[PDB]
């Protein structure tokens, strides 16, 4: 299992614009287009992202291209973030994938805000961080996804993803 497979499970693959769980226009594998309520705005962002007049539909290859760029961006945001970097640097390979997941999902900024859990993760207090992570809007809004990631941090294994 790896980050790509992991996030592909968490986000699915959609070839036409759709609204995510927060009501925002997205496409591909979790690629947020815009927070704005305008389908046009969304369409404009997509064409600009793809480099062609798409008409709100993309190919699988195109979706994957955005997916690679996005994963890459998440890794670099972490590495560039003064609050994130040290946490990431202290984790094993599986847990690093759990940190990338959250960043992909809610941005560096959102993640850097879980100050307390970050501290626990850094200290390797797994069960305690797991409990703390759960006390969040994130967990309450998308509990199933949140549980997979949280279990990943608790255990340091891919068990939550095997079966999916
Ligand atoms: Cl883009
Ligand atoms: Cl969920």
């Amino acid at each position: 299992m790896n980050i790509f497979e992991m996030l592909r499970i968490d986000h699915g693959l959609r070839l036409k614009i759709y609204k995510d769980t927060e009501g925002y226009y997205t496409i591909g594998i979790g690629h947020l287009l815009t927070k704005s309520p305008s389908l046009n705005a969304a369409k404009s962002e997509l064409d600009k992202a793809i480099g062609r007049n798409t008409n709100g539909v993309i190919t699988k290859d195109e979706a994957e291209k955005l997916f690679n760029q996005d994963v890459d961006a998440a890794v670099r945001g972490i590495l560039r973030n003064a609050k994130l970097k040290p946490v990431y640097d202290s984790l094993d390979a599986v847990r690093r994938a759990a940190l990338i997941n959250m960043v992909f999902q809610m941005g560096e900024t959102g993640v850097a805000g879980f100050t307390n859990s970050l501290r626990m993760l850094q200290q390797k207090r797994w069960d305690e961080a797991a409990v703390n992570l759960a006390k969040s809007r994130w967990y309450n809004q998308t509990p199933n996804r949140a549980k997979r990631v949280i279990t990943t941090f608790r255990t340091g294994t891919w068990d939550a993803y095997k079966n999916l």
